[PDB]
């Protein structure tokens, strides 16, 4: 709690920046690439069915 | 819908005006030949017909 070696409450605000820098990475490749299924990490299957598709 | 990659609607308008030249080709033909059949592929009953009795 009133410790000086560690502090929790600013490793819960890391992790809860690094969330919204990961959606925020997320849209900007949904924005720049115009798919929300641009590659197999995506969604293997909907991609799958793409590839065969066009 | 709101895609940047592919639009649906040009396509069907496409197609659309695809057909209209196609009509006024059709139209342009049996202008410049006075015939409504004036080859096997108008009509190749009465064509064969016409011909045998030409």
């Amino acid at each position: 709690l009133n410790s000086i070696n560690t502090n929790p409450g600013a490793l819960l605000a890391l992790q809860n920046l690094n969330s919204t820098n990961t959606e925020l990475a997320a849209t900007q490749g949904r924005i720049n690439t115009g798919k929300k299924v641009a590659n197999a990490k995506d969604n293997g299957a909907i991609w799958s069915m793409a590839k065969m598709q066009s």
